[PDB]
RNA sequence: AAAAAAA
RNA sequence: UUUUUUUUUUU
RNA sequence: AAAAA
RNA sequence: AAAAAAAA
RNA sequence: AAAAAAAAA
RNA sequence: UUUUU
RNA sequence: UUUUUUUUU
RNA sequence: AAAAAAA
RNA sequence: AAAAAA
RNA sequence: UUUUUUUU
RNA sequence: UUUUUUU
RNA sequence: UUUUU
RNA sequence: UUUU
């Protein structure tokens, strides 16, 4: 129940500024009608403690409606992702069967597309009926 | 596998944590002199030299220590360790000699977890002792 | 045995949907050659109606493999050389196949390791292709999306 | 592997510039109260969908939700009523909904006796809902 | 296990390439100033020192360094390595030190299957940074 | 499988080659005369086009040959190699004939390990004849 | 695997029926009153709108009742049963309340072997009762 | 459990 | 002496 | 482990 | 078999 | 050697 | 088989 | 088992 | 029933 | 799979 | 796991 | 009797 | 151990 | 669950 000692020897490999595999939750302000580019720089932030860095490597992007839809309408929300190398056109769409219950849906990036993308870069594009998007992105820092 | 995206059919909202925790080992310097003791401060944890200007407290699990530089001439490099808590500093003098002059001293010293709690800026780690003017520290914590 | 019948389909809550979904293809397109001089093969050349593929604007390319669509010159075999081209460095490789048979098409290919299967926009070259055939046939498997 | 390799190709191969694809088509239909509407197959064929090179396909199951809040004290319903060139069905495939916020769903499947092709002039089933909108997801095969 | 020429029942001709790929790691070394760091530029993989005069592309998979001279007086070699990419440069500063004054630092990093693209003579591979004055790098390599 | 950097915990400086060797399969064409015996040269395989310029010598360990142009009118394809040796040349005439006037002819031979020495540009490997007037070679040797 | 017609190999003429038993599950609506208890008419059961038209009578042998609208304000759907037969009525009362103002309310009886006897249009076959001003019943019955 | 049939 | 569909308790 | 159909 | 990077 | 056709008599 | 320790 | 279609050594 | 084999 | 300790 | 190999 | 890539 | 499923 |  005390303090013991440490037989250490030689001094090891250090790196004070190491990677980071994290879950950024934040949230996005959506048009109808209209396609919002999620900005890469929305995961560099005092607020995720990842202000620190420059890059990251996004593995996979999923959405949810932060906002109600409008009246007589289920939730829905579309996710296109972006790449420097090539933007896709695929439209990931979920749905809400409940008229007061979230729309969930994402993509996961395929291990020959992990590259990385700094505060400029673009992730996705989003398309909902609400007004709001709230997203948790699955990324690598570094 | 897979060369393109895939659809994934997430369902509810989960858990969500903006700013959760982080356990590291922290390698930073500390200046000692000849025949006294130096108070290791907790401030130098959070930094943005190692991501953690974003912590408030850190609970310290095990420090290493190791010179820094050449001790003085005909002598050996040493480097001690004293223990130090908010409910009570430590006696101990956790000593490490090097058998070689051009060779570092190491020592270190486990936090039992009954002793593992979180401590701020103003808080102090350790008293560091060395024949040496500078000592490397690599400190094991949990930032939250 | 089989049904011969509508049966009915007890569906649940509304799945999740992908109206322009991604496509593992295996194109095949011809190109001209000059002899004594290499071709830099277009990507825009995968995306056309005649492939069902004027909707998608990248691609990612796994492998390449080309033959030749012409004769060769008189007293000649057949050769084809295929010279990978990235975004991030062009190779210096030429995957060289020759016919042994005058009369035989040369053939070859080449592969894309998974970490060099990016995307290319039409605007990128996918490879040069040589040879002493005045055409060149294509065919890459892709993933287009 | 992280380099380029060499791929010891033969003959020439048999290759389809065109091939068939099976997707599952997602699109929206509009319906009045009491009025059966025809769905056409034609809404199949489209650019946002990837099948505008086509002009044919083979449908296999037709599902369908209510894309729209029901009238006032109901709940959602919606109905499907399969059609053939072969001949037209009575059936009528109904789902409701136990909740009001909720969507209806229905679903059939065409059986392998009677997956033959169908062009954009033909129609798919009869639809009624006392929804304005409802929301179909048709597992065919394009050729 | 024969002593003679035998013949070789060859057949149709096969699949050829004069220009092929090679796995390399690169021995060559870096000036580095005090409290500045180098930029490692990828030309450097590309000369007739090394045979590989013919590439202009390289696709690199893991990166050592170890420092090539001695410390200044009182102090024990270090190195740090930072990776950069074309897509993102990295904020990583993996740090080796000599225990020994009298001993190199050494410390690498691997490059991860999804990063690993190709890299022109244009292009840089990392920065360095010691307290050495050289630094000796062995970038383990795909010319292609 | 990993997606970021990682750290390499390197040790001390090891082996290094910058100027290795490379077992390759070169291809290259000769044009022959109808009855004239042709010396191939050692110097056509360091050449720029095989990325083996920067090399001086190599060790030969087995040589096979292709018609690479048509016969003459109303004959069928052949090729003849005839081992040459510094320590001295061979007789044989290992010879391949074509069974088609539009296919290749094809013939080769293996050199014996206790005759693998090195060959500078000034040697030869050994003869060629044909009634074609073009002969394509691919010779598995080993750079040095 | 069959792909054209093939012939039977028939024998005597069997024994065959025009208008056989059929079972059915017939889902059909019932406007209910509050406070008001609605005699469910079998005559429902024999429609066009059911392909039953031409059966007189129908063995019920299970019923199931949903609330088709919805409830008061302020108040949770409900819905009660009782059994209804020609050799006396019961008594019970099977209820079953919904625990979501926005949900239906549903409860069910079945009708043992020994009381599973015919019922013409003229006859009844349960009572219902709800605060909704509309029921959806679902009654498994053998038409015959 | 209920509808072709089968020696 | 051997099956496709309307509901359907229980292992 | 060597040859010559 | 092959110099290079690794590795109880 | 898929169907149609005598039967292990 | 034929020619070789 | 045989006559024609398709499969597979 | 669609991508690269089917030994 | 990361970062750390064994 | 990159280039050359060994009895259809 | 190898298996790996979106409905 | 947190994260992401 | 730790001072030859
Ligand atoms: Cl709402
Ligand atoms: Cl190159
Ligand atoms: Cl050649
Ligand atoms: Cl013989
Ligand atoms: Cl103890
Ligand atoms: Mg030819
Ligand atoms: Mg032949």
């Amino acid at each position: 129940n005390v303090v013991t000692m440490i037989r250490a020897g030689s001094y090891p490999k250090v790196n004070p500024t190491p990677t980071w595999v994290r879950a950024i939750p934040f949230e996005v302000s959506v048009q109808s009608g209209i396609a919002f580019k999620v900005p890469v720089g929305s995961l560099f932030s005092a607020n995720f403690r990842t202000d620190s860095f420059t890059s990251v490597t996004v593995m996979s992007v999923r959405a949810w409606t932060q906002l109600t839809p409008p009246v007589n309408e289920y939730s829905f929300v579309r996710l296109k992702p972006l790449f420097k190398t090539g933007d896709s056109t695929e439209e990931f769409e979920g749905r809400a069967s409940n008229i007061n219950t979230r729309a969930s849906v994402g993509y996961r990036i395929p291990t020959n597309l992990r590259q990385n993308t700094v505060a400029a870069d673009n992730v996705c594009e989003v398309r909902s009926n609400c007004r709001q998007v709230a997203l948790v992105i699955s990324c690598c820092f570094n």
